[PDB]
């Protein structure tokens, strides 16, 4: 099946250096921004829809990976859809999830992180509580996370 949700979050950066970072910078980013994440590589293509990248972390005595995949990059609307795809770092019931993002100006300025969750299952049904949450939160280092270490970083004060 198919468990469908909405996340929504903010930032005091503006959306268009947010959506930059997300999309260019991830790979140098991410083992920064998470003391779990050891290495990013990408495996194969350039950053576009399609690449597909490995991550390396160590979570309890053990290390593991994921795989990341790029769904969707639409700059002009500052779309960047993505996903985590089956397997050591996801849960057993758990095929993928999806996290499509539009980043969007707040009244303010600084960003509104508009997310839509997609968790496929093997099974009919949804994800018990847990299983959603560690599956959420192997999305959660290519976009809060990113904006969470630059929201402390000289360069986005
Ligand atoms: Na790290």
């Amino acid at each position: 099946g198919v468990f469908t949700f909405e996340d929504e979050s903010t930032s005091t950066i503006a959306p268009a250096r947010l959506y930059k970072a997300l999309v260019k910078d991830a790979d140098a980013i991410i083992p920064k921004a998470v003391e779990a994440i050891q290495s990013i590589e990408t495996v194969e293509g350039n950053g576009g829809p399609g690449t597909i990248k490995k991550l390396t972390l160590i979570e309890g005595g053990e290390t593991k990976y994921v795989l990341h995949k790029i769904e969707a990059v639409d700059e002009a609307n500052l779309r960047y859809n993505y996903s985590i795809v089956g397997g050591v770092g996801l849960p057993d019931t758990i095929e993928k999830i999806s996290f499509e993002t539009k980043l969007v100006e707040g009244a303010n300025g600084g960003s509104i992180g508009k997310v839509t969750i997609k968790i496929e299952t093997k099974g009919d049904a949804q994800p018990n509580e847990e299983e959603g949450k560690a599956a959420k939160a192997r999305g959660d280092a290519f976009f809060k996370a990113i904006e969470n270490y630059l929201s402390a970083h000289p360069e986005y004060n």
